[PDB]
């Protein structure tokens, strides 16, 4: 051990450390300076991101015997504090930069130091500094964060007022549509948030810390655990197997389709008979600590017997493979599209066909922070969960028949959280602490590293997809035949759903009168699938909008004029057979137009021969909702200091649900006069919020929205004085009236899809798009620059355009990795940000552009949309499509890695 003095944010602090420890470990644990993150802790994210003497370090891979006696460390908590902001969080709360916040603290330290070298940088240098400090984010596209180190810069420098750093009222007090900043965004920039980890070091002793004795092997028959060397190993309390589980030791799909070939009930929570993936739990170690637990659950010996393992969907789906779930073929879903008229005569006589075998693969979510949970019994007897869930309510329902509870005996509850893109659609870690917890009866904690975020939470479904076109001449689209083959890894939650979303998507955008199509879902061992963003559409539509360029090509057309002729229109109906509700894709391709006439000028003028440039284009769709009649529930409540709290389960990936719900209840409210201040927010809970659904599917928006503003309607009218006004929460009570007023709504026209042709009226509102990807293609190396995109974007009204915006442009972002350079394909090689192709800035263009072009919605909020998924429905698709128009060749399974490139070139 070592005494050293130094100064930490100003103070003197007298630290007695292990000279082998790491700087983010000791600021965290052992100086509560929790507002330093850690995600990767491989020095690749910038989370942790501190000052040292003046220079930017990441803590997590900097010991202390590197930090001399008497050095100056700065975290955020010295950069400035709620009511004491520096002009960098200012900046960031009023450009939007933190949306889940997790990579706030980082980029804010990493600027100072920036700012305290060169006072006045280019947007370029900022770029530059946030690539060589490696500070990475996965929400915002940076575009955002560039911005507010400019602002921050401007007035350190005197140009401007600092004062211009603070939002100003519009002025009427509408905040709906404006840039009203969200509620969260002041705990974020400082780092007074606390995320699943920090929770953790703020729980009591007494506390046990978790870790997984996971499978090495991507499938065997289990035939024993050893436990007997961990238990004798510092800290350990426990280990927990199957036999410590008091239900059914299975996760149920919960709304798997009855034409499904299985149960639904293929996951377990903790192995038992079998390993169906790389990285599957068999046991949990209880200790005093993370580091304890796992180092004894290096100890735990598990005998296997290992089964070969069908690692892709063609593998496992052979005639012949050996069914991964015995009783169940691996191919366990079929969904047909059946619309129109038989295809095979309309192909035989169409003037022009066109047909592509395409590939969109295992995308990763990499959220900045890993997943972590934990969970208590409550002295009420309940067990309560705090996890990164999405779906409390879902959740619930899919875990508590295998860990033995009935949903009276159990809470889920949303911590906030670092990013999830789709992932946390599924349960990761909330059976496994909720076993433990039970078990033990004590508290329990389990943070996965980022090895195990990637190896052992769920991804993107790849999928195969051959997809045909038929067409007239003048470009009408008069046919689509499309094969689609999932591969959901071994455990079926929503991977029918997925399987559907082909039906509805290959192809949207377009009049298709006559679809003949199938898809086909596979269980394999490769990683289950997870939604991610867009779930079903980038696959679907990275197809068909390739393919609508291979059809342009074909006919000698322009793709955009191609996609003009055949956009929706009124009478059209989309592939499910549905009239769209609103129709603006000729109107923002209008709008398009004469900037793509100028990026294709600009790339053929600015082309040399080793470095060719491109435009491409795409049209996104997708829905807000979950299928059918969807619903929420919302209450809003007058308190007794005059402020009001809706209460909804929003779920926040960090995506917006605080300013989601404070925009949308203050426009409802406009009539009583409420100051958006005044609206609380409430963190999702299943015993204390109502049931609003999942945020998944871009739904919240329309559905808690509309729920938000039916209770405060309904609120208004429980406030209403006759004659006019409004009456106090004190009246009120004299009065025995009611305060705290439900609100629900339901998307009643729609309808499932068929489980036989696929037809239906499955969500009531929808996204739409068009994307334009610009980029260069260096043909020596076959690597691919985005040198801008632009997304044209129908989103019906804006409840927040801070939201929106950042909403798009991290969409985008995720879209150029997507193209470019993301996969989970090798466990070993992809299980890092940087193996696995996280976009860090310099691969994401400053030209992030948005175009809205709203046209309101019959049936959303104030005519709203969501937004969420809309950004990623088809930006690779743009992209593939540009490096077509600069180099001629076409990438048809995605990534586009510069060596695949080059064998396209060279081909
Ligand atoms: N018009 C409009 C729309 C919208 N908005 C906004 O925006 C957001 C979003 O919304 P939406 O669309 O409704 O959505 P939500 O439902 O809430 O959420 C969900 C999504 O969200 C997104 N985004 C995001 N972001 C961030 N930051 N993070 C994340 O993680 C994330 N995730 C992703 C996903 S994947 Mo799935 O599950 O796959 O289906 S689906 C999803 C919010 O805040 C709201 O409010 C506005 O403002 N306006
Ligand atoms: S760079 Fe330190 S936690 Fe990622
Ligand atoms: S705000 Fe940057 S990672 Fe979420
Ligand atoms: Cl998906
Ligand atoms: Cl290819
Ligand atoms: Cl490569
Ligand atoms: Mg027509
Ligand atoms: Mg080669």
């Amino acid at each position: 051990m070592i005494q050293k003095v130094i100064t930490v944010n100003g103070i003197e602090q007298n630290l007695f450390v292990d000279a082998e420890a790491l700087l983010s470990d000791v600021l965290r644990q052992q100086l509560g300076l929790t507002g330093v993150k850690v995600g990767c802790e491989q020095g690749q994210c910038g989370a942790c991101s501190v000052i040292l003497d003046g220079k930017v370090v990441r803590a997590c891979v900097t010991k202390m015997k590197r930090v001399a006696d008497g050095a100056q460390i700065t975290t955020i908590e010295g950069v400035g504090q709620p009511e004491n902001l520096h002009p960098l969080q200012k900046a960031w709360v009023l450009h939007g930069g933190a949306q889940c916040g997790f990579c706030s603290p980082g980029f804010i330290v990493s600027a100072k130091g920036l700012l305290d070298t060169n006072a006045d940088p280019s947007r370029e240098d900022v770029r530059d500094w946030f690539q060589k400090h490696r500070n990475a984010c996965r929400c915002t596209g940076y575009k955002p964060l560039v911005d507010a180190v400019m602002d921050a810069a401007a007035v350190i420098n005197g140009k401007k007022p600092e004062t211009d750093l603070e939002f100003k009222m519009p002025a009427d007090g509408r905040i709906w549509g404006s840039k009203y900043p969200r509620p969260t965004a002041v705990a974020k920039v400082t780092g007074t948030l606390d995320y699943g980890a920090d929770l953790g070091l703020k729980m009591p002793a007494g506390t046990l810390h978790l870790a997984m004795v996971q499978a090495k092997v991507s499938h065997a028959n289990i035939k024993g655990i050893d436990t007997s060397e961990a238990l004798t190993m510092p800290g350990v309390h426990s280990v927990i197997t199957h036999k410590d589980v008091k239900g059914k030791n299975r996760i149920t799909g919960l709304i798997t389709f009855p034409t499904n070939k299985g149960d639904g009930w293929d996951r377990p929570i903790l192995c038992d008979e079998k390993v169906f993936q790389y990285g599957d739990c068999i046991a949990l170690v209880c200790a005093d600590s993370e580091a304890n637990a796992r180092a004894a659950a290096e100890k735990v010996k598990v005998d296997l017997e290992e089964l070969p393992a069908y690692m892709s969907g063609p593998a496992a789906a052979a005639e012949d493979a050996i069914e991964i779930h015995p009783g169940t073929p691996n191919v366990y879903f079929e969904q047909p599209i059946v619309k129109g008229e038989d295809t095979g005569p309309i192909f035989a006589s169409a003037d022009v066909t066109v047909e592509g075998d395409f590939y969109v693969g295992r995308q990763p979510h990499m959220p900045i922070e890993p997943d972590v949970a934990f969970a208590y019994m409550g002295d009420d007897g309940k067990c309560y969960i705090h996890s990164k869930s999405i779906g409390v309510h879902l959740h619930l329902y899919m875990i508590a028949p295998g860990v033995g509870l009935e949903p009276d005996q159990l809470v889920l509850v949303a911590n906030p959280m670092g990013g999830t893109f789709g992932y946390k659609f599924s349960p990761t870690s909330e059976a496994l602490v909720a076993v433990a917890a039970m078990a033990t009866g004590r508290p329990v904690h389990l943070r996965y590293n980022y090895q195990q975020q990637q190896q052992y939470t769920g991804k993107r479904s790849p999928w195969e997809m051959n997809v045909k076109f038929a067409a007239k001449k003048d470009g009408t689209l008069l046919a689509m035949e499309s094969d689609w083959l999932v591969d959901h890894g071994p455990y079926s939650e929503f991977g029918d759903l997925l399987t559907l979303r082909g039906a509805q998507f290959i192809g949207a955008g377009y009049n298709i009168p006559n679809i003949r199509g199938l898809g086909r879902t596979v269980a394999t061992n490769h990683v289950w699938g997870s939604a991610f963003r867009g779930y079903g559409a980038p696959q679907s539509m990275f197809a068909s909008e390739c393919l609508m360029d291979m059809l342009a090509e074909k006919l000698g057309m322009d793709p955009l004029e191609l996609r003009y002729k055949n956009a929706y229109r009124p009478g059209d109906t989309n592939p499910t057979g549905q009239e769209p509700e609103v129709f603006s894709l000729p109107d923002m391709i209008d709008q398009l137009r004469p900037k793509y006439q100028a990026a294709l000028e600009k790339a053929q003028k600015e082309s040399t021969a080793t470095h060719k440039k491109g435009v491409g284009i795409s049209i996104g769709v997708y829905g807000s909702g979950l299928d059918g009649p969807d619903a929420s529930e919302a209450w809003a409540e007058l308190n007794a200091d005059g402020t009001i709290t809706v209460h909804t389960a929003w779920e926040d990936h960090g995506q917006g649900a605080d300013i989601g719900c404070v925009g949308t209840a203050h426009e409802a409210l406009r009539p009583m006069g409420v100051a958006p201040e005044k609206i609380k927010f409430t963190w999702p809970n299943t015993a204390t919020t109502p049931n609003s659904g999942p945020s998944g599917g871009s739904r919240q928006q329309v559905m808690t929205g509309n729920a938000i503003r039916v209770a405060c309607e309904n609120l208004l009218k429980a406030c209403e004085k006759p004659g006019g006004g409004y009456y106090t929460y004190d009246e009120l009570k004299a009065a025995d009236k009611p305060t705290k007023i439900t609100g629900n709504w339901t998307a009643s026209g729609a309808t499932h899809c068929d489980a036989v042709t696929g037809l239906g009226k499955p969500f009531v509102v929808y996204m739409y798009g068009v994307f334009m990807a610009e980029v260069t293609v260096d043909v020596a190396t076959g690597q691919t620059t985005v040198d801008g995109m632009t997304l044209m974007a129908d989103l019906g009204s804006l409840c927040n355009q801070l939201a929106t915006d950042g909403q798009i442009y991290g969409g985008l972002a995720q879209g150029i990795g997507l193209a470019l350079s993301e996969d989970f394909e090798d466990i070993k090689k992809h299980a890092t940000l940087v193996g696995a192709g996280f976009p860090f800035i310099k691969q994401i263009p400053d030209k992030l552009d948005i175009v809205y072009v709203n046209h309101p919605r019959p049936d959303g909020p104030f005519g709203a949309s969501g937004v969420g998924e809309l950004p990623l429905t088809s930006p690779h698709a743009a992209i593939i499509n540009a490096i077509k128009s600069a180099t001629g060749v076409r990438i048809y399974r995605l990534p586009a890695y510069p060596e695949k490139v080059l064998e396209a070139l060279k081909a």
